[PDB]
């Protein structure tokens, strides 16, 4: 099964999912002298306030946490974005070492974490059906360094030893994620894909530039899962990122001058 391994890792998933090798794959390095800034982006509109998250679970390649998004509760609007999102789940991708971790790159820079809010497009009625379209998704990327303390990740940290390992499951209501995001919604956009297959072409980026600061030791728990199922010899949940992928006819466009 694909995984991050040296015999099923990134390097691997094209056998299985063609559409690795794409024209519009993720991550990608964000050039930040090349991206321009893009007068036509409308504000950006990050509105969390009525989210219901549900359910926290270990997938074996992450944990998801889960919200409800049977209605319009927490949505993403504005920017680059015709309509509304809807969040379904963040999860995040991290690194063995502080030094890498993240999908995306800015300058080449690996950052420790990305964070991966997930929010499909409301047109399309469900996830499954947004997932065959063009505009289907939207994800808002949030890069994190080892600093400080994100006191609204510390109830995520603490629940993690309840899902240690693959198909584990732990009731998670009453999260905010408004907790989760830096000060600055100044982002780059562009047009890519699942980082994770099936590596579907559905998705418009929005990744802040502003990273959060989390402590190693909020990182350091991330660090104790398991890809591995319970009884299963352990393989610690960690460089569960794909490296940057190629451009190709693309451009990436700034909200700030
Ligand atoms: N293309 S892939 O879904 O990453 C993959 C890689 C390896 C194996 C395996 O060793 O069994 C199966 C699938
Ligand atoms: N809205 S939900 O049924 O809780 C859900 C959340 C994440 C993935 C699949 C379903
Ligand atoms: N890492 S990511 O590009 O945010 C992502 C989000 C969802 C799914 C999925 O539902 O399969 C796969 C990848
Ligand atoms: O033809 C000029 C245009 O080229 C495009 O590649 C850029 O995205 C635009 O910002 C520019 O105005
Ligand atoms: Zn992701």
């Amino acid at each position: 099964h694909w995984g991050y391994g040296k015999h099923n890792g990134p390097e691997h998933w094209h056998k299985d999912f063609p559409i690795a090798k794409g024209e519009r794959q993720s991550p990608v390095d964000i050039d930040t002298h090349t991206a321009k800034y893009d007068p036509s982006l409308k504000p950006l509109s990050v509105s969390y306030d009525q989210a219901t998250s549900l359910r926290i679970l270990n997938n074996g390649h992450a944990f998801n946490v889960e919200f409800d998004d049977s209605q319009d509760k927490a949505v993403l609007k504005g920017g680059p974005l015709d309509g509304t999102y809807r969040l379904i789940q963040f999860h995040f991708h991290w690194g063995s070492l502080d030094g890498q971790g993240s999908e995306h790159t800015v300058d080449k820079k690996k950052y420790a974490a990305e964070l991966h809010l997930v929010h499909w497009n409301t047109k399309y009625g469900d996830f499954g059906k947004a997932v065959q379209q063009p505009d289907g998704l939207a994800v808002l990327g949030i890069f994190l360094k080892v600093g400080s303390a994100k006191p609204g990740l510390q109830k995520v940290v603490d629940v993690l030893d309840s899902i240690k390992t693959k198909g584990k499951s732990a009731d998670f209501t009453n999260f905010d994620p408004r907790g989760l995001l830096p000060e600055s919604l100044d982002y780059w956009t562009y047009p890519g894909s699942l980082t994770t297959p099936p590596l579907l072409e559905c998705v418009t980026w929005i990744v802040l530039k502003e990273p959060i600061s989390v402590s190693s030791e909020q990182v350091l728990k991330f660090r104790k899962l398991n890809f591995n199922g319970e009884g299963e010899p352990e393989e610690l949940m960690v460089d569960n990122w794909r490296p940057a992928q190629p451009l190709k006819n693309r451009q990436i466009k700034a909200s700030f001058k």
